[PDB]
């Protein structure tokens, strides 16, 4: 009943230590929220986009650590808004494994510093809302130490953002989220 996608920031601003955290967070979530009726998908982004595993591919090999271990950082710019648009349109595409009727959950992991992207959030959020894609934002790096980046997470996250935005090293975020998913 749940299709869960991850949009992970692979741009250059993302320090290697932090990209690893992103992969460790994603792997743990998959292992924790592993429900017989829950599929996972992941796309990495910078200026270019990469679907590491579709819902179908996960359904064919539900081994989190196996799917996440080969993932290498793309580097480059940060086209977050475009990435969100591609996720809803490409990941939650039934030709990719997405199931009609299932709840749509997107976990966006970034440092909150969109750059180079020709699209603004205001261009991709309405469509996400329209597709009923619930958004969780996990902030890595200095995402919370800047006024700009802090608001970027709030802008991406569903309402209320305070209930949808977590720090990557708040190891208690997965249980809060999981607790929340019982209230879809
Ligand atoms: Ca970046």
């Amino acid at each position: 009943d749940s299709d869960i996608a991850f949009l992970i920031d692979g741009s250059g601003s993302i320090i290697p230590h932090d990209f690893r955290r992103m992969k460790e967070f994603v792997s743990t979530v998959m292992e924790q929220l592993k429900k017989s009726k829950t599929l996972f998908s992941l796309m990495q982004y910078s200026e270019e986009f990469r679907i590491h595993f579709t819902f179908k591919e996960f359904q064919n090999n539900p081994n989190p650590r196996s799917l996440v271990k080969p993932i290498t950082q793309l580097l480059g710019r940060t086209h977050t808004a475009t990435g969100i648009r591609k996720v809803v349109r490409e990941l939650f595409n039934i030709t990719n494994g997405a199931r009609k009727n299932a709840f749509k959950i997107l976990v966006v992991i970034t440092d909150g510093e969109k750059f180079g992207d020709p699209l603004g959030y205001e261009d991709v959020i309405p469509e996400a809302d329209r597709e009923g894609v619930i958004r969780y934002v996990i902030g890595v790096g200095d995402a919370f130490r800047s006024e700009k980046s802090r608001q970027e997470l709030n802008t991406i996250a569903s309402k209320p953002p305070r209930d949808h935005v977590f720090q990557v090293n708040n190891f208690e975020a997965l249980k809060t989220i999981q607790n929340q998913l019982r209230e879809k």
